[PDB]
């Protein structure tokens, strides 16, 4: 019954989403046990690589927008944690979305936040707070232009409009496309291939991917000549 | 035969360039009537998505080269506005590209503007502009990156190729593809439809999207979260529904 | 016999690697002449475009890694040339890959600093850094994202894995396919193309492109409002 749990396999750590009612949406109380369960993934020295997986046929729904306006609701913090849990979190780790079902509003943030998504072949993204007038607030607005150009980005984000499994692949929203009921596994071999490689290069090139956006490239550059030193250690 | 006319729906300003003789090419008059155009859209409080429509056929063959080297050649401001009109303008509010036949040289640069582009199946899109050596100066080097990834603008900024509707849908330099005739009411729809959105949180969302660019993603995201607070009247008159 | 050559037909250099015993991989010593090579070609003014071809049948491999750890190894300076050689030089005018064969560590980070990369249908890019354990160096980290997006460029880094000439088009990591034994001849035919158009308006809108990265958009509009100015001489020159 517990709405967030953590199950491990070796250096892999899945984080499951399970709310079966509200369509695995997130209300104040799971925000901010997504939220722990990233932190001590992050803190942990035997755990290399992430799965994020909603439970029960679907990945997320967004907010629980039942709960929205009570004492459950997602927290407003100007600075951060984000009000989805972890989606302002910088881990020092990557993390892999397992997405079935519908991964919208800020459940498909929470995918954007993760480094790679692997969804099943009926699953469906999309925009969907538009229709609400909800805002994206967990980084939507930053990693959609980001992940898949601005042009898409602009598409999705006015739009609102669905995105199928091989629409999403096509234009690079999504990274893999797997059978249904296949999503967790998937993920799961490839956060094991991942995590089979030397751990402080994968570490240190992801950094620098993610830290030389916005930078100049002069100044990119000589943070990512950092790599060596961290490697060399 | 204006060259510059405005048509409103409802919530939807429709911008139409006309210019037969010069395929919709744009000279320093039409660029300032392309500005006040904008200028009185971005500030009609009723006006919530504009489409920019080039009349009879065309979209725009960008800056009129016989206008060149004449009083009636576009204007070169080093801080905007841009020679082409509108193109350094950061609008409030979203606008929808119609392209019919050809959007090149600065025509193109005035798609990119736009929000999103929807075209006809046998349109072409272009940097013609690199074979005639005049230089992208209405935000095509910076646009077209960030639009549809470097390796892409760069093969289209070097090579000033012609891009068919097909490709250009495929690398998503384009958003739709619809029937020839008739992107004036593709681009109209679909600026209804996200007009019947709530507004102030599609217009948080897009200028986040927009000013993003180039940030940390901290500061970024520290700006995002500004949109709950843009959104809290609309959410209030909405509470009954939601 | 020697690693670096260079081949001029016109406007168009072609800087060649060859190395065949070794894949073609840029040890220290090879990696200056690199540099040197393209140093030349941005200060030649009759060059107007340069081609980057490895011969015998593929284009490179990465760093040497039977030179690592010995002093024919790669250098590492804090603040360039990089590792591979030219991979920090900002060119005043554009280069195309010419890619046969394997493109992988070092290799796709140079495939990667060239403006356009036409590669062959046979031809196989990838991070293969990623197994042995060498992190992205010679820039693989910035440009993979600002070429093909964050969400493409990170299954790239961080599998590490093959990409095929199909795939690498479909998602811009190539610009254009040709058949088994082609590239050199069709980017050096693309990069003939490019030379032939005015010169002063392509490294312009070209210089302005690369510039307004990481840039705010009005200083980037800014910045490129300047290329007027960069046009004047040849836009008269043209005027009639
Ligand atoms: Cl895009
Ligand atoms: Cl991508």
């Amino acid at each position: 019954q517990p709405a967030v749990r953590v199950e491990k396999a070796g250096p892999v750590t899945t984080v499951i989403l399970n709310r079966p009612h509200a369509r695995n949406a997130v209300d104040g109380p799971t925000a901010a046990a997504l939220l722990a369960a990233f932190t001590e993934f992050d803190a942990d020295p035997e755990a290399s690589v992430a799965v994020l997986w909603g439970d029960n046929g679907t990945f997320c729904a967004g907010a629980d927008l039942k709960a929205m306006g009570t004492d459950r609701g997602n927290e407003l913090h100007p600075h951060g944690p984000g009000p989805m849990g972890p989606s302002r979190l910088r881990l020092s780790k990557p993390v892999i979305a397992a997405i079935s079902g519908h991964a919208v509003a800020g459940g498909i943030e929470l995918a954007l936040w993760c480094d790679l998504r692997v969804v099943e072949e009926d699953a469906v993204l999309g925009v969907f707070c538009r229709r609400w007038g909800v805002p994206l607030i967990d980084g939507g607005t930053i990693r959609l232009p980001r992940l898949i150009g601005h042009s898409r980005a602009m598409d999705l984000i006015l739009t609102g409009r669905p995105v199928h499994a091989n629409e999403a692949l096509d234009i690079g929203l999504v990274n893999r496309v797997v059978a249904r009921g296949q999503a967790r596994e998937a993920a799961e071999t490839l956060a094991a291939e991942i995590a089979a490689f030397p751990q402080q290069c994968v570490r240190a090139d992801r950094d620098s991917a993610i830290a030389q956006w916005g930078m100049a490239e002069e100044a990119a550059l000589d943070n990512e000549f950092g790599s060596i030193e961290r490697v060399a250690t």
